[PDB]
């Protein structure tokens, strides 16, 4: 049984749209990618062609299609329904105590370690878009990514790295130091899972803040909000992280609680400008396993 | 709204290493489902990135409708969907039935028109393309008498090619690969072998000849790319033209535009373009 009925949009932008839809009466998100974006159409469809890409932490594919009749081509990705929406939704209107937040956190950490550790098949993929829009919040308490169409993958085994045919660039606000300033190096694999742990912090303070300590939480911000713009442009992201040097500030409530010190000290170590001082994926999933 | 996906499977009407194709229903109307093994999972990629680049449309290429993957418990499932043509490929088409000059002229020159859309760069339009696996299997007939050019599974936008219809440079690896050009000259070749199948079934003073694939007399079934390599490049040999052509003007001139199709310079063999022009003048 292949019909599917489209019931509300949840979301429209440049992307395209997402709606809620129906399929052997169960809930599936469609995604309809704008014309603009079709090379992510097919960059995503050519990441979810991997059977054991499969994971809890990663959102779950159904199909993919292209249709076209005439000069009209629409381009369709279905995966699961997360009725709690994306962590960004999910952070404006919750406060986190100790186990949600080390929940959530070591739930991306584990999708992202999937990502990027290769299995001998699915290659190691690095993903190039974290943030909090591109994850979802599931009832139990747990995360998954999504969007995989600017992943890059690689192949140890046989030497290959694919870094697919996309000129669409990572989420501004997100960038790492080494892509504001256009000096990562194209070529190796090790640079992209680097730009990854970079954004994987930024979504860390985030969450952080969130979280309750000693009757005190911050209020939702994105990454930069004090120091940039609305709307940051490329450049205005690059003036703060390359040349003012800036990162997301630690509030200081956050010393008096062990489980926020130790995931200041996390997201510090997904920061520096040396890329390769960066802890790794499967180093930050160990850490955040041992943190209570 | 609904969004109705379902095919029905009625018919399986090819099965080879590729997969299966079946004749299927979607809202009353036929179309053809292309099934991917494993083993070819990338000619399904290329097709689709290409009609992702640029929408093609056009009479004397087959038409396309959607490229579906399905999520299975342990496997992706790999679909293209396009028109579907009843009459089947040319390839089928000529083991029984006989042509005239003028249905022999207006399957040649539908695929030679279907051959120069692919070649040509249309600016602001759509990228060169050669296809790579041209052949009799590769062309479906249509009910109006024109044919179409079918999978784009090998194609090049500026898995091997059939060894049977592999231009000399491709036998040889003398190809200049890193020329786009030198796949158009590829399928040129593979065009004069497909004029050549075609122009035997043509009748002239109640003669014609039975159907043969290329180079059916001079190597084995499923020759090897050596058994290839030793007639196209060694010896040079070319598909034989029967006296009874020269008897008959169109059959003559078929002859000719064959021959300016299988040069050992790929640079010396005519453009898509010119072989219609030629085409249009017989008759
Ligand atoms: C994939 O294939 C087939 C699809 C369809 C089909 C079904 N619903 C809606 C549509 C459609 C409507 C409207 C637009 C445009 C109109 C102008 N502007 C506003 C942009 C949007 C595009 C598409 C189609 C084409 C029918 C088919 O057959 C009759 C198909 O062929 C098998
Ligand atoms: C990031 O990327 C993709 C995401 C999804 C996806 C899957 N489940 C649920 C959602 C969702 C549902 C509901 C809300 C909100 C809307 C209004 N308010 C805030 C309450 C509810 C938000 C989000 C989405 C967006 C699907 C995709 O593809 C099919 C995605 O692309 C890969
Ligand atoms: C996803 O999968 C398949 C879909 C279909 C199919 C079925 N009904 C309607 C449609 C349709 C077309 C176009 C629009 C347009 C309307 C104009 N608007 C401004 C933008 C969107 C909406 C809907 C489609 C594409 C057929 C399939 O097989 C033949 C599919 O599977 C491959
Ligand atoms: C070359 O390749 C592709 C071909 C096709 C395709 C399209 N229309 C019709 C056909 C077909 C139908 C019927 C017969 C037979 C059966 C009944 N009769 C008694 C004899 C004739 C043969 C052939 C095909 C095989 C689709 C494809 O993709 C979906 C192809 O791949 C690109």
């Amino acid at each position: 049984a292949r019909d599917i009925t489209l019931l509300e949009c949840v979301g429209k932008g440049r992307y395209g749209e997402v709606w809620r839809g129906s399929w052997q009466g169960e809930n599936v998100a469609v995604k309809i990618f704008s014309s603009r974006d079709e090379k992510s159409w097919f960059r995503e469809t050519e990441l979810y062609n991997t059977v054991m890409l499969r994971h809890e932490n990663i959102l779950g594919f159904i199909a993919s299609d292209m249709t076209s009749r005439h000069s009209s081509t629409q381009l369709w990705l279905i995966t699961h329904y997360h009725e709690m929406g994306s962590l960004y939704d999910y952070l404006q209107l919750t406060t986190l105590d100790t186990v949600s937040c080390l929940r959530i956190v070591l739930s991306i950490a584990s999708g992202l370690a999937h990502l990027h550790i290769e299995i001998f098949g699915k290659p190691a993929i690095a993903h190039r878009d974290l943030k909090s829009k591109n994850i979802l919040v599931k009832k139990n308490g747990q995360c998954c990514i999504a969007d995989l169409g600017l992943a890059v993958m690689h192949s140890q085994s046989t030497n290959q790295l694919d870094v697919g045919n996309n000129p669409r660039v990572g989420t501004k606000r997100y960038m790492a130091p080494e892509v504001l300033d256009e000096t990562i190096q194209v070529d190796c694999f090790d640079s992209y899972k680097r730009v990854d742990i970079w954004a994987f912090g930024l979504v860390l303070w985030e969450v952080a803040r969130r979280m309750v300590s000693n009757g005190i939480v911050e209020d939702y911000k994105p990454p930069f909000y004090d120091v940039v713009p609305n709307d940051p442009s490329f450049e205005d992201m690059r003036k703060v992280v390359c040349v003012d040097q800036q990162r997301p500030n630690i509030p200081n409530r956050w010393f008096s609680d062990p489980t926020l010190t130790s995931l200041a000290k996390l997201m510090k170590e997904c920061w520096y400008q040396n890329p390769s001082a960066r802890l790794t994926a499967l180093r930050i999933k160990k850490t955040l396993t041992k943190i209570d």
